[PDB]
């Protein structure tokens, strides 16, 4: 019988350019109540989860080419999202509302309310050191709608891109610090995706280690995309510092395949770009500082620069390059609060079109209802 709600305050801001400028702003407040019941005793247990959403946004976005627009909007929404559970020993079946965290579908949650899916999920961990998941998702409610729509594919830009997204896979814990995953996905009439992963931590000296996250994926056509994505991030942790170098390469006839609105499982997927256009090679430098060291717990800094190049432009026979810079500072209050505040800053530039400056301020307070 777990509960708890979350209050969320979300200012957002996005200056979007072409040589044709657009300028969007959003103010928003949201309530997330979540209920996670228990199971009826027995060889099989019955349970039910509830997800309650409530909130109001406020959008402005004027734009210029000739042409000149100005537009304001206000929304309020509310939702209940039930998900029924069945347990057998150490295995689980949820039917109804889902928010999966897997290599082939990762629900997005960076805005007012979570992207959710309707479908079914079977998690089974009966063999010690091996989690398997199986499921199919039929519909999605995006993070800015409370009306479900059909699953689609992240298209457009330079990526070069039903009611049935099946998936199956799992992760074996070879040691207490050597994971290896494999996942499959299939979106009806769209793509079949394979996804191999390996994470390996390696402690060097008491208070410093080196994390290696090496990923490979392959999408193929069903009715067309054609893609391989190899990508790895290496993060050397030292005290309150973390230094991360990341490489990511797209190959094949189109960019990376994932369900529209999700967060692709890519190392260089960052604030504004996914750095996953056709043929795009990307590089990431990242630095993290945890102010726990200095004696100021819950304050963190992050900065990363990415550079992608070799982008097939399909049309104009040349190639595109783009680069991005993200800087985030985050305070999360240890008593007598759980008040979080996060500022996210994104600067993105290319040589083939877009140019985006983005800022996100977030204030979040979450409280266990018991």
């Amino acid at each position: 019988g777990k509960a708890g709600l979350e209050l969320r305050n979300f200012y957002f801001n996005r200056d979007y350019r072409q040589p044709s400028q657009s300028y969007s702003e959003e103010w928003a407040q949201g309530f997330l109540l979540r209920y996670e019941s228990g199971y009826t005793e027995g060889l099989f247990g019955l349970g039910v989860d509830a997800l309650g959403l409530l909130g109001v946004r406020l959008d402005s976005s004027p734009e210029r080419s000739y042409s000149t627009s100005d537009r304001r909007a206000a929304h309020d929404y509310s939702s209940l999202g039930l998900t029924a559970k069945l347990r057998v020993s150490h295995s689980t079946l949820k039917i109804g509302t889902l928010m999966p965290r897997l290599p082939v579908v990762q629900f997005n949650d960076t805005r007012l309310h979570p992207q959710t899916f309707q479908g079914g999920l079977l998690e089974v961990n009966e063999i010690d050191g091996l989690a398997l998941q199986f499921g199919q998702l039929r519909q999605v409610k995006q993070r800015d709608s409370t009306n479900a729509e059909d699953l689609g594919i992240t298209r457009g830009n330079k990526r070069n891109v039903s009611d049935r997204f099946d998936f199956a896979g799992g992760t074996y814990r070879w040691s207490e610090r050597l994971s290896s995953s494999y996942h499959y996905a299939n979106l009806e009439d769209f793509y079949r995706q394979h996804h191999l992963g390996v994470q390996h931590l390696l402690p060097l000296a008491d208070d410093q280690s080196l994390k290696s996250d090496i990923r490979w994926a392959r999408s193929t056509d069903e009715g067309r995309v054609n893609n391989r994505a190899l990508n790895a991030l290496f993060t050397y942790r030292l005290g309150g510092h973390a230094f991360g170098l990341g490489y990511q390469r797209m190959s094949g006839d189109s960019g990376f395949a994932y369900l529209a609105g999700t967060d692709p499982y890519l190392v260089n997927f960052v604030q504004i770009g996914d750095f996953a256009n056709k043929d795009e090679r990307s590089w990431q430098l990242r630095y993290d500082y945890d102010f726990a060291a200095i004696g100021l717990p819950g304050l963190t800094f992050m900065s990363r620069y990415l550079r992608g190049e070799h982008i097939d432009l399909l049309d104009g026979g040349g190639r595109g390059k783009e680069w991005e810079r993200d800087t985030d500072i985050a305070y999360l209050v240890g008593p007598l609060k759980n008040l979080g505040i996060k500022l996210r800053n994104g600067t993105f530039r290319s040589d083939f079109g877009n140019d985006i400056d983005e800022t996100r301020l977030i204030v979040s307070y979450a409280l266990p209802l018991w």
